[PDB]
């Protein structure tokens, strides 16, 4: 009741708190107050150099369209992982067979990667590199022929979500609940799995309605928010299908 | 006060009842064929199909004729959705144009979840219940027809595990009509508006109606994501027949509806 959801509620929270570094507090602050560290500005292709020269960008080993491409992908492989160590700290995800921990990271981590990827967007960019930067929505539309149109569609999904105003202690249960599914392909026993979202279910519903008491039937538009994530995510593997006819071996081995 | 939220499951639940002439009330009564009150006919073959005509009500290879016959029950389905939509409150005031939207786009998403209510692991009814299609045997028929079906029943299964009655279904369906998020709406926040209040009124009604049943509003809510895709795919599986078959028509109703 009330003190045992609050409980997973801060522990989520703590535990979502060291697994990810940049918070959507954080971002926001550096995103459109808190002015002592701007971020560099990525507008157009003169200043993505330059970035290069000033960020510590740690991908760069080629046109530049598919080198921002690249570096999407070397930030995922580091999400992934914190994703994956934020998963463990849910409770009852460590207990449950290993095939299905392994099928629930699988079949969620792209979920959870644009839902946290709002958290670092506006309607007019996107922060990149711990927060050190910032690349515009123009510049990444005018991107090559299949480049240009890849993160549109997480834009106008962002803006979307965003304006349903969660907060991390919000965003710390929502994510425990994408990845406890329990419709997965290919998992071996459903039930724990549905036995635990239920649990976050409840203290979901339950924050919801403490932190936000005036954002009436807030949990149900944020589930609702779920159509739309897997139709993103869907849409992105098929974009990912066209670069494949596009384009190393022991990079392309790491993704 | 609850009391409003209860006085509107009671209207949409009795607007249900007036637009939807096969409830699932009256389906799995037909379908748990330990009440012969009519039981259905059952077609799972070419010929129980010939002799469905005999005793069946039933106005070209087998495949077309099957879903020619299903694209007419769509539309009649589309008007039935139609007259339930105006029903809902506030739904008649909204811009002309968003009525038309919201239903181009929540049509099949409720013509899917009321299939469900027609439909077991092994088989759909047919022609007003007189009748029951075998999974099996839609799910062999020819190349591109085969391949229809099927994923409503994936979904129909998992759906019914929800055990939802009419009085539930008949908020859902108002929920997803009024959605918000639908591409190109004028004024969303009048949309947002009445959800708002048909969200309430399901949430209170699952509450009530299955008091036991934990969480059953959100896993019901999840449930619309399930919908959405199957749209997709059966959208896609269209666009594949209009080129194979250049012979056959697709009712204009449909067509208007798919953009
Ligand atoms: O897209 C639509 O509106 C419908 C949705 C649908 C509606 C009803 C059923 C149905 C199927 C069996 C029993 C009862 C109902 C199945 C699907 O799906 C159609 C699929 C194929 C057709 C079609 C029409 C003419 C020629 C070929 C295909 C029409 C509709």
């Amino acid at each position: 009741e009330s003190a045992d959801l609050r409980a997973l509620a801060k522990h989520l929270y703590d535990s979502y708190i060291k697994s990810f570094p940049l918070t959507k507090a954080k971002a926001r602050a550096i995103l459109t107050k808190t002015t002592d560290k701007s971020p560099f500005v990525i507008y157009d292709m003169n200043s993505l150099m330059m970035g290069e020269d000033k960020i510590k960008f740690k991908h760069i080993t080629k046109e530049v369209a598919i080198r921002i491409f690249q570096g999407c992908q070397f930030r995922s492989v580091e999400a992934v992982q914190e994703i994956t160590e934020y998963a463990k700290s849910i409770p009852g995800f460590v207990n449950l067979d290993l095939n299905d921990q392994v099928t629930l990271l699988k079949y969620g981590v792209h979920e959870i990667i644009y839902t946290m990827l709002a958290s670092l967007m506006n309607k007019d960019g996107v922060l990149i590199s711990e927060g050190q930067g910032f690349m515009t929505r123009e510049f990444l539309k005018s991107l090559r022929k299949p480049f240009g149109d890849f993160m549109e569609p997480k834009f106008e999904f962002a803006v979307k979500f965003n304006a349903l105003e969660l907060d991390d202690s919000d965003l710390a249960i929502f994510i425990a609940v994408i990845i406890l599914s329990g419709d997965r392909p290919g998992l071996l026993n459903v039930k724990p799995i549905e036995d635990i979202q239920d649990n976050l279910l409840q203290a979901l519903e339950l924050q919801l309605k403490l932190n936000h008491p005036e954002s009436s039937q807030l949990f149900a538009k944020l589930l609702q928010k779920m159509t739309d994530l897997r139709q993103i995510v869907t849409e992105h593997v098929q974009l990912l299908q066209v670069i494949k006819k596009t384009e190393h071996p022991l990079l392309q081995e790491i993704y």
